[PDB]
């Protein structure tokens, strides 16, 4: 029953936000008893963590994370491949970052973190908190994705090149 | 003041349960007054939310700020810096404000205040090729998102308020925006 309860956490998060989430409402929205839910997820935070896991694990495959952990590939290139993958993922899944962006707004071999700290140490990106580097990547891509979903401009108005220029200029040293 | 007590109550509920959690009943219980008392000032749940939205957004820039930002004789690079520095100071001094705004905005899902002053500044900067030929919302987004993250990082005890200077944070935001 994992999946059903998760898709309900998601539609709730989209409509009412992460703070709107509870065992009770999740129960009602699906249509089982309260304690049906407890067996997978014992409370509000576990629920949010769960959908949060489902959406975040969809961004990079197991392959993608492995390829990204490869030290032999320079950090500049690995940062681009990562942002590219976040961008491609977001455009294909335009409610996903809204769910993730939202949950961060309420709120494993640490490959992405490790790569950014490697780039900071190597003076490739600015000595700023990792959260600020992650932030500009995710918020820029999220705004662009939601701009497209609202019909503010066409999906072909801008290229990854155009959006990446803002993101990389934000991140890089100087 | 009753209105202020009511707005403070709405803002707390938004932080705890999001905008969907707001009700006249819940607001009245928090303030310690009758619902009838709440209805003298606000006609319904939407009016309660809209009031807090306008309070938070209106606290960002003063009339003084706006006059400087709309002054077409001042170069745009200077006015952008003045703008972002104000949002930065504003946010650190009001650590929940951007969070509240963002939450209300997320639930609605459809400036330079009334007269589009900030938007006008950014478009003028775009036309002059001073900042990137990208949507105004992307420029706005980098400003607000970076400042918001930095603000909540400080509330979460991740580092001190003085660990980074405005210059350090503005270097990321200005690089993001500027043409090239």
């Amino acid at each position: 029953k994992q999946v059903k309860i998760q898709d309900a956490v998601a539609a709730i998060i989209l409509a009412e936000g992460p703070a709107g989430v509870s065992t009770t409402k999740v129960a009602k929205r699906v249509g089982i008893a309260q304690s049906n839910v407890y067996l997978y997820f014992k409370n509000k935070q576990a629920l949010i963590d769960s959908v949060y896991a489902r959406e975040t694990n969809r961004i990079l495959s197991t392959t993608d994370l492995d390829r990204l952990s490869d030290s032999t590939i320079d950090v500049t290139t690995r940062i681009r491949l990562y942002v590219q993958q976040v961008y491609d993922y977001s455009l294909a899944n335009p409610d996903s970052l809204t769910i993730i962006q939202q949950i961060k707004a309420l709120n494993p071999n640490n490959i992405v973190a490790n790569l950014l700290t490697a780039a900071i140490d190597a003076k490739v990106i600015k000595q700023l908190p990792v959260s600020l580097h992650m932030g500009v990547v995710f918020s820029t891509i999220h705004t662009h994705t939601t701009n497209i979903s609202k019909g503010r401009y066409a999906q072909d108005q801008y290229t990854f090149g155009d959006i990446f220029q803002m993101i990389w200029d934000a991140m890089k040293q100087d």
